[PDB]
């Protein structure tokens, strides 16, 4: 039944993200002390530009390309199956199987001095099935 | 009953915002062509830095401080009441009671090259009672 | 300079109004898709008998007096700052300065079988600020 | 140059119209004391249901169809080269070139309880070249 | 029955007539506030030499032949058909059913020491169907 | 250099594990609030009889066998490239890449009444990349 | 210098243990032929519940409480001083210097069907100074 | 019962003994691989001049007096509860009650060139209770 | 039955040997006072370098090889069928039977500074049938 | 030189003898603690009838012919070499060489009232090479 549900309901309390210049070893700590596993990589403007995960992180360091002291900009995960918040859990349940996570985007349309429109994409969160499992374990009392 | 409803459920399709350098005259067009009157004023990084409304802009143009060719950066509406998307309708409905509009924000905590957290507030969108009315009109069908 | 202009100069094209029996939400949907905010409440004869505005409507709905399914007549915003089309832009601009909207009316005198005179008032149009702001933006391309 | 100008500029302070039930002897009187030539005929709802002119009337009286005590509604004039106030003076000029009068109208879009649109034609006023001649001496001080 | 009624018995209001030198517009604005449409042009005494109307002026002015600032002499409408006061209402019907007005003349036969018979055809006035309609309305009161 | 390091040094403070009867949703909660990802499934005697990981378990919920209220015993996950505690980081670096984790085994040789030996495998912990990733940063101060 | 060292480096390959049910004499034989002196006593679940030593044996066997053919659980040594593997070598130093043998333990906490937690204590390896002396004579080759 | 028996019956294994100058670690390894707990210290002539024990040796390094590479004559133990082969098992068992081992000695009456009598003490071997317990483990099947 | 018995169970009386540097006359003296038939000859280190018997003396004195003042090392007897202290009494009795004396030796495996294994041999004692004949009367009360 | 010596100087103090009925072990014990090997067996008057040694007695006991409890008379060794005291030491020494003992007999030459001379040969004693060895050792002191 849960696949009926929608992305926004899932409580993406995930404001955390990184710059590409963050030291690899530091991110390793932050995720673990938080218990997290993957962190979004954006610019200081917040523009979505990549990902970082242990799976590529361990693979990269063990590949010998970088040190833990290196910056994540050079080991940036980018192949995320990113989804939109407006979508349903079925798509989430679909996508979140081949890998543990996927980005949810929020779109931002700015207009220039001359009224010319522009588009900015923002991070709504970084979700995993735990959020799905956590949410599905409780909310079924209300809108099942 | 609807005041219990959760804010993110309100179907905000509101990515449009403006740079402060946009000309007032063009600004009116974009809102009026959209049927809008108020729009977020943000930087190129999406920094929540003010507003623009009907009363803000009508008073400003009638006061003569901004010509129609003037930029909105001079008269950016600032006294907006603001809510968070994780909040509830009842307070937002309360919030909308004494204003024409309300701002919803979001947060995104970037982490430095040194791994230090840095919190950035990000625009979620712009809500007027139409959004509440439009959704509660839909909730007439969804309360099943 | 524009405030000296005649009210009729603006050209408030749309004469869109409602009867006091249409469902509250239905009014809201019609205005919102078109982006409107208000609608004159007149009889089938067209006699100006009131107004309805979202600021009243949001307050009315949140007051609990009307469901969205309720009729619009019971929340008739019959009070309005009303001006005549034969009047000056500045005073209407003055009128809109501290109001969410303004009303203009069209007079009409009928003579019965005995020729005794009568008076009727039709709606010339409904004006908000963005009428003027767009109009002065357009008109200053011709007369300025 | 004036023929290019908009209809509404011509100061059409002409709200007077009659019910069809008014007698012949009173219609002539009012138009005579007003110095008028013709008078619109509408219902109590303002529906544009006819006309009456000296040419229509004189032909009617001299044909014997209406006694002076008879109603103008029996011989209600209804033909006219009707125009709408959004148009230009040249078309008004064009229409008045061969008719003995010109008719201008106005619109009102009422909406029912079911949200169904209803465009209602409404009288704006009666115009003759006097309105042109009176006002042509005026705009040659404003736009000329 | 009224067709028998004597033209003299109608009781024209009065003659109003100007000299050809004065401009059209000044005559035009005067006649209209009296409600008039057509005005004679005579010599220093009242001899028939000219005739002006709105119908020909509007036709001529929009044709561009003369301006409203042009003298009233160039808008002459003397091609009228003319009647004598000794005739009856029926003759007016045979006149006014087509034209917009009728001319009635009169003789001011003053006698002097010049030694010859004198004849000076005066203008008796300007009569329209309103006079006819007023006269038949009045005669229906006399014949009561 | 780190592959020189030995498995024993890593310090897996990982005594936590589960029974097969543990509730599915409770299982995910337990790891999540603590921030873990997977915990061994053993009996009350500590026998290494299973494993629970989100990737199978998210698939397990999507397979429909388990609701969050279900037990993990019916979806007990039992494949793991388990490593031995005496090895080096080279094996860990090798083994721990193709999956996110691997069991580390302690062993126990119990002797019967007749002196017959009996080997019993024990869980020394549950390791992922962080354990070494944190450790490699630390071990550059002690052994290298 | 070695006293600083970590216990787990000491090659504590002592998975062997006994059930209480086995006779005393065989256990003494078992440790004798394999060369040990003392062996840990646990249940079939591997729960640490006792010990057996030469003094625990000879004194009891000379006390007459047990025949050599008597069961070993009768003389289960339990007054050992106990340490955890996570400690340092100097902690072993001030343990074996007065005790004739040393016990080390490993911990394991299991989580129930209801999610409640319970710890299990598991033997790591029965160690005496020879391991230390063997290890310290060996590890200095790694350092130097 | 066995305490009535005779020491010589026990059947010692062998006299594995060392010189004082032997390295501490080599004795440590030798007793390890042999499983032994101690070894007598004698000269090349076999004179009973010392002993080396686990408790002596563990205390020796941990007191810092000898490195593992140092020679054992520095810590030469001689406080053994020495016994003679001719003595009884019960006394030996009593003798082993507090010491972890008991030296068994042997005599040799060597005469000189002049016939002067002299006694040369000889090491018969080394015994722990494990000898006795194993010894009684079989003797109860033949001499009982 | 006694032939089944063992060296150690039979037991020695006492060991007495001498250096070869003793004179022949005193060798007779010590044996004759003891009634001994023979004597082992070793160094002060106890190495079994020879022995002396009655048959050695009778041949030696009557061959003129040694005077009583001469040393036995001149004619130190060397023939002897050496036996070990592990051997069945029947063999001992057999092995003694054809000879006139027999010797049992005791092993002594000592280790050097470099821990190199080395086995020296030690004299256990001299045995004649008296050792058998006296003890056989005793073990018939112990084994029988 | 000693071959000149005689039994009269020999000092054979060997008068002890046994009866044939005495038990072998009883004779064995007596001979052993005095330290002899061979024992004379004579009648109650001292007349020569028997002789025994250990060499045959052990051999006979090992042959199974007699037990140690058997009488000494059945284990006789009379196949000795017998000598007379009048014979020189050289012949004495010569004759004892190829054995372990020799017999010397007593032939006193006085008689009694029986009326006839005869011979009742008593044993003079039991000499060994040790006697000679003791004798030659002593006589070397006497002659020098
Ligand atoms: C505690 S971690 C558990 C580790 C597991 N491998 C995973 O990624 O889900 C999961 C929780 O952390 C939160 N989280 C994941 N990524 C995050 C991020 N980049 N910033 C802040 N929170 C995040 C999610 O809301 C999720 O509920
Ligand atoms: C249809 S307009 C009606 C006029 C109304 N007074 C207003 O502008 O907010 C309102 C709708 O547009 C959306 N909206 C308002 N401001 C917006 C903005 N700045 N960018 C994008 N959408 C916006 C809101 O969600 C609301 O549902
Ligand atoms: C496209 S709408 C823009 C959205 C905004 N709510 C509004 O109505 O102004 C612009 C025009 O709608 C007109 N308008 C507003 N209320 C009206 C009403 N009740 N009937 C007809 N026109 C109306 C305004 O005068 C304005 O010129
Ligand atoms: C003052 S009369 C004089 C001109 C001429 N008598 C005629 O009626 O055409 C004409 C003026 O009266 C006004 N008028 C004409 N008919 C009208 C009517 N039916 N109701 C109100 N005003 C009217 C027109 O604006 C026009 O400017
Ligand atoms: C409004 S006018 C009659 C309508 C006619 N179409 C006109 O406007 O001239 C009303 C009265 O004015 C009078 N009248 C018309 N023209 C006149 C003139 N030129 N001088 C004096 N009276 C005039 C007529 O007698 C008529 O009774
Ligand atoms: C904060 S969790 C992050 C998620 C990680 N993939 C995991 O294994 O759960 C990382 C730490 O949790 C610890 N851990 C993992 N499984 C555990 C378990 N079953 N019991 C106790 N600790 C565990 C590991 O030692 C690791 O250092
Ligand atoms: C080689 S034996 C030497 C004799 C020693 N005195 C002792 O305590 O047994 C000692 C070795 O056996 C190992 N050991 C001790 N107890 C053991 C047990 N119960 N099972 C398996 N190994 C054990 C220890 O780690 C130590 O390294
Ligand atoms: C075979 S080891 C068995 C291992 C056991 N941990 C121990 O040392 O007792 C035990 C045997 O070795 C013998 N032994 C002990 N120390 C000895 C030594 N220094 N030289 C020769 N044998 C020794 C003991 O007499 C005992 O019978
Ligand atoms: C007591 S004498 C018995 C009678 C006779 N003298 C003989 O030797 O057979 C023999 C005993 O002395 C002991 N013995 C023999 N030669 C010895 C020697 N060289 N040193 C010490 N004891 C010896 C033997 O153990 C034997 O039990
Ligand atoms: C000391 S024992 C040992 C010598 C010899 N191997 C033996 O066993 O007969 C020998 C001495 O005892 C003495 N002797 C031998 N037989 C004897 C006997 N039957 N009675 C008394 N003395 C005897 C001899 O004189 C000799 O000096």
């Amino acid at each position: 039944w849960w696949w009926h549900l929608r992305v926004q309901e899932l409580g993406l309390s995930a404001p955390l993200t990184v710059l590409p210049t963050i030291t690899c070893g530091h991110t390793i700590e932050i995720l673990r002390e938080k218990g997290f596993d993957q962190a979004p990589v954006v610019d200081e403007a917040g523009v979505i530009l990549g990902m970082v995960t242990l799976g590529n992180m361990l693979s990269s360091l063990l590949a010998g390309k970088v040190q833990p002291s290196d910056q994540v900009g050079k080991v940036i995960y980018k192949q995320f199956k990113q989804i939109r918040l407006t979508d349903t859990l079925g798509r989430l349940s679909h996508i979140l199987e081949m890998d543990h996570f996927a980005l949810v985007v929020h779109e931002q349309i700015q207009y220039h001095s001359t009224g010319k429109s522009s588009q900015r994409q923002m991070v709504f969160g970084v979700v995993t099935a735990i959020d799905l499992l956590n949410f599905v374990a409780a909310q079924e009392r209300d809108q099942k």
